[PDB]
């Protein structure tokens, strides 16, 4: 009994306009009619607008590291017209041993160097020369990755979305998917003003991917959102920290990175929570500040900005890009974890190829990627 618009037909309906839906929709959009349906009034209000904006190859599981490595070519040299300014800025990563665990530090160095030949093993004096506010008594050595980079996440995200629109795709905000049903050979999504139909439903809903499966009657993956908080604060007068690396502790208890002229700090937490519009917890912020004040000479007066976002994982820590088994046309783009920005070019290209029933592109295959390592089928026996 309430009015709705006539249904809109497409080739691929993408639920979510964060980095996952935008990157997949970007690579799909040259080949068919893309409609992206986004709940919020803006596409980057959840995790894609809440990241540390960093590119690190030696981070995550082996699948993650291959996706990240395979994305660099796009980030460094995107197609003409994709964006106005470079997407990456140099920002080496220094992982410091604050707990005196030389065996772990060596393991991470050897692991990282296999992927990144320029990775170096530093002694405590070398680490303190690079970030001179470090307390020498608290430092036992470090790894150093000269190839790390900061990512202009908004430019990247907006570039993917603009690419969709230039290929006649639609990016619809204020279009929460409220109902999902397989009807007459298509997935049909009801939004509050009308419905959308396509043979392929791309589930790119971030921490809400299992909620979308629940609307559709598709068995979920077991995704676990995890809260991570972060904050921005002013450096003390006299500290020029503009060119410091990303600094991370060896056990990921905190990190610290310059952000323009300010400092970004985080307790690097992973507290399991339900999908929601997550806010920072005071204990998170106080913990991150305490650990930075213990590891360095910095004193932190009060933050200028605080926030938290969701990093969402499946059991094995790897990303998911693949059709659901036994649910025709339902494609997962999920479990981006702490890595969705830095893996987005490879994940968007791979996911679009697989949605289209195409082989993965050579350059992705050359990085040690294949369909089965991306598939949700691996989460079951
Ligand atoms: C503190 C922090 C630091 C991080 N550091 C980094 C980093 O340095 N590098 C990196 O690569 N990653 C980092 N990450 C991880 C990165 O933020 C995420 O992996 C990535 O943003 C996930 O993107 P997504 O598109 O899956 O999710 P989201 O950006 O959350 O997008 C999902 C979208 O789905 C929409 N949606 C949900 N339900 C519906 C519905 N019913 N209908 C329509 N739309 C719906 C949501 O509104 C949302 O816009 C960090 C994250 C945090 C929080
Ligand atoms: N770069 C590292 N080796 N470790 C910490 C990365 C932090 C990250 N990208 C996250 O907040 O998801």
């Amino acid at each position: 009994h309430h009015h709705h618009h006539h249904p809109i037909e497409a080739d691929y309906l993408v639920i979510g306009a964060g980095i996952a839906g935008a990157s997949t929709g970007y690579w799909l959009s040259a080949h068919g009619r893309v409609v992206v349906l986004e709940r919020e009034a803006q596409p980057g209000y959840h995790s894609t607008g809440r990241s540390a904006a960093h590119y690190t190859v030696a981070y995550g599981t082996p699948q993650v590291r291959a996706l990240t490595a395979a994305s660099r070519a796009f980030f460094d040299n995107p197609p003409a017209g994709f964006c106005e300014h470079p997407l990456l800025s140099p920002r080496p990563e220094m992982v410091v041993d604050f707990s005196d665990d030389p065996e772990e530090l060596r393991r991470q160095y050897e692991s990282g160097k296999a992927l990144v030949p320029q990775m170096r093993l530093l002694d405590a004096e070398q680490a303190c020369s690079i970030v001179p506010v470090l307390r020498r008594d608290k430092v036992f050595g470090a790894t150093y990755d000269p190839t790390g980079a900061d990512i202009d996440t908004d430019a990247l995200h907006q570039g993917y979305l603009r690419g969709i629109r230039r290929n006649q795709g639609q990016v619809l905000c204020n279009h929460e998917a409220l109902e999902i049903r397989r009807v007459d050979g298509a997935w049909e999504v009801r939004c509050d003003a009308g419905s959308y139909r396509a043979a392929v439903l791309v589930n790119a809903a971030g921490a809400w991917c299992d909620a979308i499966a629940g609307l559709a009657g598709v068995r979920p993956l077991g995704l676990q959102p995890k809260r991570r908080s972060a904050f921005i604060f002013a450096p003390p007068p006299g500290i020029d920290c503009h060119d410091w690396p990303m600094l991370v502790s060896l056990d990921e208890s905190f990190y610290l990175k310059p952000d323009a002229g300010m400092l970004l700090g985080s307790p690097a937490n992973a507290d399991p929570v339900e999908a929601h519009d997550v806010q920072p917890e005071q204990l998170d912020i106080a913990t991150g500040m305490y650990l930075i004040e213990e590891a360095t000479t910095l004193t932190i007066r009060r933050p200028e900005h605080t926030w938290a976002g969701l990093r969402s994982f499946v059991a094995d820590g790897d990303l998911v890009a693949g059709y659901a088994a036994n649910a025709e046309g339902f494609f997962w783009v999920a479990a981006q974890g702490g890595y969705g920005i830095q893996t987005s070019a490879a994940m968007g290209e791979a996911s679009a190829a697989l949605i289209r029933h195409q082989p993965l592109p050579a350059h992705l295959r050359e990085h040690g990627l294949d369909e089965a390592m991306l598939s949700p089928r691996r989460l079951s026996p």
